């Protein structure tokens, strides 16, 4: 028994086509069942015919005869159709409301999340529909993974180093970083965790989550997780205060943090705030900044990745008592610096999926472009706050979405969070970048911040644009631009400086053929989001629509604290950079 995910009226009936199996009342179960495929309904049983050896299970097909149910054929003499009257058969017939349209819920049942359109509308439905259209993707992305083949290591080359055997009849996930395994060593009569790896084309390269001497037969899946079901909203009612509330500001502050007193007087005048902090503006600053200014208010440090928490840990730790911090760690490496799940700590540093349930003044959720709804919700649900303050930048990078191909993704759809900021706009914007020269931030500026955004630092007169096609490779999942590298070559060796330069591409495959050829250090711009570096060499390899992205390139060209070259593909992005053009060798 529960809530009609689509009346909230209290049923029965849980859709069993349906791989969340949300709670459906008899008139939204019934409108369901009719509209789609999916025609098996569970109930405190599911509805399938209990003759011996009968298939039905289609609900329009069947009976209540007894309190067995039955088919046609089967069925006793006196029986009543389970699935007539535009209503489905359960508990609570008489409270039931129903929906002018049932379209986004079906269409949300029954997408295979692979177009845009499907996220754009798991974004724009309501609000009850954004969770079950959260958990629905996320229970899809888990399951998928699932039909990708189990690699076993059939040869150790060397360290480093491995031959894999693929199961047969199942497709091999790409090998990038998006793509994390769990090894295996095979036991008695079970098998044993030997912690996560990752892998990259040759044999294949593996970066394991710990060191081991693994041997032949020791074999690796993506680990999937179960998905909780989802309560919370992705965003809680908005409140508009008259004077800060709950929070008590300092007297005397830094000059350090003065440029926020402003911003975070509004923190406390709103129940949630959203902070756009291009790159290098200071969000972390900001964060640690919101205890320094509020020093008795209680706060939860919260984002997706460990590396974004560690980083919000390791501010923390330059500026707060460290008696007064914890890490939350559920039983990979993390910042061990604080006392360890101590809950009740002031300061608590904790990713997402590992919250405790608990309450606090503040909630500071950073980079908030890799958050789904699925996220938002869970924070929600596992933290009441007197505030929430949303850091992140719309312009950056989203959480990637292994089953989308059709579509682009706009940043108005990354989440609920995301979507405000670029429909209403951000309540507060951190408009001066410190990391990047003149040249990089003023090309940004216009490309993605609407020219609010300003240069620090003066032009380095270091940033140089190649237009370059070259000849574009392909192998099982990546790209290839031999010719762009051919052009670092000889740009390295007319300007021998730039051997201190990060490599930058959106291709993996390219980053390993640099890497051979350059002994530059590679980064894909995806694994290079919140790291910078003095001097980045860009290769776009393609002008596809991941090479093109507006905010891939926006996160590729702000990691540069001094100097960049851009070898570019895309005559659009090309001839958008406010960079000293540089002819071809
Ligand atoms: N000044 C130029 O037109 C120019 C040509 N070629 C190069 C290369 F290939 F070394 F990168 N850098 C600059
Ligand atoms: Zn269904
Ligand atoms: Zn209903
Ligand atoms: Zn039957």
């Amino acid at each position: 028994v529960g809530a009609c995910v689509l009346c909230n009226s209290q049923t029965s009936l849980r859709c069993g086509a349906c791989i969340r199996r949300p709670f459906l009342c008899c008139k939204c179960c019934y409108d369901h069942v009719i509209s789609t495929s999916h025609k098996l309904v569970l109930s405190v049983n599911p509805y399938v015919c209990n003759a011996p050896g009968c298939d039905v299970t289609d609900v329009t097909q069947l009976y209540l005869g007894g309190m067995s149910y039955y088919c046609k054929s089967h069925k006793p003499p006196i029986s009543f159709p389970l699935c007539a009257n535009g209503q489905v058969f359960g508990l609570y017939k008489n409270t039931c409301v129903g929906s002018d349209n049932v379209t986004d819920f079906n269409a949300i049942a029954t997408c295979d999340w692979t177009n845009a359109g499907d996220y754009i509308l798991a974004n724009t439905c309501t609000e009850r529909l954004k969770l079950f259209a959260a958990e629905t993707l996320k229970a899809t992305e888990e399951t998928f993974k699932l039909s990708y083949g189990i690699a076993t290591v059939r040869e150790v080359l060397s360290d480093r180093e491995l031959h894999l055997s693929w199961e047969v009849g199942k497709p091999r996930p790409p090998l990038n970083r998006n793509y994390v395994f769990t090894g295996y060593r095979v036991t008695k009569n079970s098998k044993v965790q030997i912690g996560e790896y990752t892998f990259e084309k040759g044999a294949v390269v593996y970066r394991g989550t710990t060191t081991y001497k693994l041997n032949v037969g020791d074999y690796f899946v993506l680990t999937s997780h179960t998905v909780m079901p989802l309560s919370a909203p992705t965003l809680v009612p908005q409140e508009h205060y008259v004077r800060i509330t709950g929070l008590y500001p300092t007297l005397n502050i830094s000059d350090e943090f003065s440029s926020n007193v402003a911003n975070y007087q509004k923190v406390g005048m709103q129940k949630y705030s959203t902070l756009q902090g291009p790159p290098g503006t200071g969000k972390s600053h900001f964060a640690i900044g919101l205890a320094l200014y509020y020093p008795s208010a209680r706060i939860v440090y919260t984002a997706c990745s460990h590396a974004a928490v560690d980083a919000l840990c390791e501010k923390a730790l330059k500026y707060l008592p460290i008696d007064k911090c914890s890490r939350i760690i559920p039983a990979v490496e993390c910042f061990d610096k604080f006392k360890v799940n101590s809950t009740l700590e002031q300061y608590v540093f904790c990713t997402v999926n590992a919250l405790p349930e608990t309450t606090a003044d503040i909630v500071v959720f950073d980079e908030i472009s890799m958050a789904t709804n699925y996220d938002l919700s869970v924070v929600n649900a596992r933290l009441r706050a007197k505030h929430y303050v949303y850091i992140g930048d719309p312009a950056q990078l989203p959480a990637p979405r292994t089953l989308l191909t059709k579509g682009t993704l706009e940043p108005e759809y990354f989440n609920s969070v995301c979507r405000l900021m670029k429909t209403i706009g951000p309540d507060m914007f951190l408009g001066t970048c410190r990391r990047c020269p003149a040249e990089i931030v003023d090309t940004v500026s216009a490309l993605v911040y609407d020219n609010k955004l300003k240069a620090h630092k003066d032009k380095s007169a270091q940033c140089f644009k190649m237009f370059y096609k070259g000849v574009i490779t392909h192998d099982v999942s990546s790209a290839i631009n031999r010719p762009q590298i051919g052009v670092v070559r000889e740009f390295l060796t007319r300007n021998p400086a730039w051997r201190k330069a990060v490599f930058i591409s959106p291709y993996n495959s390219q980053n390993a053929v640099a890497s051979k050829i350059l002994g530059l250090p590679t980064q894909t711009v995806d694994s290079s989001q919140g790291s910078e570096y003095d001097y980045v060499i860009f290769t776009q390899t393609t002008e596809t629509a991941h090479s093109c992205n507006v905010n891939r390139f926006n996160v590729a060209i702000t990691r540069a604290k001094v100097g960049i070259l851009c070898i570019m593909s895309d005559r659009d992005l090309y001839d958008k950079l406010q960079f000293t053009s540089l002819e071809i060798p």
